[PDB]
């Protein structure tokens, strides 16, 4: 573990999935990120499980991940909900 330049957005099966904070905002990409990780998360239960996930890729069609396994301090804020689920067939995620 080492600092970062980092922020949590949203954590999936109980991987807190951080992103780039020279970044603009994922609210399209929440739910496309929180259900790509809920396939790794899916295979890898309880410690198996990645620690923390850095989605990055803000326009420009942009869509990058990273397994990142190292806990380390930190925390949030407070969020209520985004109630959205945005259909794709050429998932370039998955």
């Amino acid at each position: 573990p080492s600092q970062t330049s980092f922020k949590p957005l949203t954590v999936v099966d109980g991987v807190a999935v951080n992103m780039p904070n020279n970044h603009p905002d994922l609210s399209n990409w929440l739910p496309s990120i929180e259900l790509c990780v809920k396939k790794y998360n899916e295979k890898h239960t309880g410690g198996l499980k990645p620690i923390e996930v850095i989605a990055t890729g803000g326009q420009n069609n942009q869509l990058t991940l990273n397994y990142i396994h190292s806990p380390e301090v930190s925390g949030e804020n407070i969020t209520l909900r985004i109630v959205a689920n945005p259909n794709d067939a050429i998932k370039v995620c998955e």
